């Protein structure tokens, strides 16, 4: 027909029997969601990108799964990350009482995965998605990270801890998710301390990078927000303690 190309890559191969499995496996190891149904929530998910140009996807798009896959998680034991996904899911493994948001349904649900559809058609289009540099930023990966995180952003109470790698250039980055949506949609009247861990890394400098100026500037960030900041490094990472 007409059909629009992309500079990206396609949707994952089994994309629908992937995202079912993971719906599965995730009722059963954790069983505050095993009521959840999860055809229905599969089929909220291809509605939100189905038939719809996939760079005019919006947060309402991806409402109807967010209802289906509301999960109330222990607002004060939330584990955020930004570039060491490793690190923080082992943390999450070995001390099973905190969450990342990939621990949530949605979170393992969606992760490392790619989808988009077409807008002439209803099939999922597993030959090119959008690149979001080089075609459009808003597209149904994008649209629904960033609605995920948002709503377990604005989930978090207490003190929330974010990990983050040492040896990038930007150890906080603006333009990440945790410095783009997650740390502006920390709620004030349930958060009082975000507290960093800055894991280190790199044979050689190896200083104090909470006094790091991208530190300062999310310290700075957080603190307008009116909520205090906590920042500890970490030199070698022993979850062997745990």
């Amino acid at each position: 027909r007409w059909r629009q190309q992309w500079s990206g890559p396609g949707t994952t191969k089994r994309f629908p029997e992937t995202v079912l499995a993971r719906c599965v496996k995730y009722t059963e190891i954790h069983p505050e969601m095993r009521h959840v149904d999860c055809q229905s929530v599969w089929d909220a998910f291809k509605g939100a990108f189905i038939s719809k140009h996939p760079c005019d996807i919006t947060e309402e798009d991806y409402q109807p799964l967010m209802k289906l896959g509301t999960q109330t998680v222990p607002c004060n034991k939330i584990l955020l990350w930004s570039r060491i996904k490793d690190l923080a899911h082992q943390f999450t493994q070995v001390q099973r009482d905190m969450f990342t948001l990939e621990d949530t349904l949605l979170g393992y649900l969606a992760d490392d995965l790619t989808w988009c559809g077409e807008f002439a058609t209803s099939k999922i289009n597993y030959q090119s998605c959008p690149d979001w540099r080089k075609d459009c930023s808003n597209n149904p990966v994008s649209v629904f990270w960033k609605t995920v995180s948002r709503r377990f952003a604005e989930a978090a109470c207490d003190v929330v801890h974010v990990m983050l790698d040492g040896s990038r250039s930007k150890i906080f980055d603006k333009d990440s998710t945790f410095g783009s949506v997650e740390v502006h949609n920390l709620q004030p009247e349930k958060v009082q301390t975000l507290e960093a861990w800055v894991i280190h890394g790199g044979r050689e400098d190896s200083r104090d990078l909470c006094q790091d100026p991208t530190i300062k500037e999310l310290e700075s960030i957080i603190s307008k927000r009116n909520i205090q900041f906590s920042c500890k490094n970490i030199y070698r990472p022993d979850k062997f303690l745990q």
